[PDB]
């Protein structure tokens, strides 16, 4: 697709109340209508790593942010990697369901460390689209539309 573009920030995600054994994490995606993609990565301060999955939202001038897929983090798309990945095994499984409703939500077990859980972040990668070539960034229109992202904290 034609990248205008992609944008790194940093959230902090909440704790979902639920009778559910594991903590659910939640990373908060904004409202925004625009023909744009946003990718989640769950990072670890504590152990300074993250988990060995992507989680992909898509939107649209009429349609909302929902989430579109989940896929394991093979190869890095913007640069090198090659770090010690978290499995699902060490308690750290990202809901890829999309009949939950809650896919990109990372559910913690208790064989995790509560610590480690408390340092968890969210990555957000925000990717406009477009059908022209010739552009390289999105216009006054979409930046607006997107300030909901554009106004967080940094992070890549």
């Amino acid at each position: 697709r034609h990248s205008l573009g992609c944008y790194f920030k940093g959230i902090n995600p909440t704790k979902v109340p639920s009778s559910d054994p594991r903590t659910v994490l939640k990373c908060t995606l904004p409202d925004v209508k625009v023909n744009a993609s946003w990718t989640l990565e769950w990072v670890v301060v504590n152990l300074h790593t993250s988990v060995d999955v992507t989680s992909y939202y898509e939107s649209s001038p009429n349609s909302e942010p929902r989430f579109l897929r989940a896929i394991l983090n093979f190869t890095p798309m913007h640069g090198l990697r090659t770090k010690n990945l978290l499995k699902v095994k060490d308690g750290f499984q990202v809901d890829n369901s999309t009949d939950n409703g809650n896919g990109g939500n990372l559910y913690v077990y208790p064989n995790a460390t509560t610590g480690s859980a408390d340092s968890v972040r969210c990555r957000l990668r925000m990717c406009p689209w477009t059908s022209n070539s010739k552009m390289t960034a999105p216009d006054e229109e979409m930046l607006r539309k997107m300030s909901e992202v554009l106004n967080l904290p940094n992070y890549g």
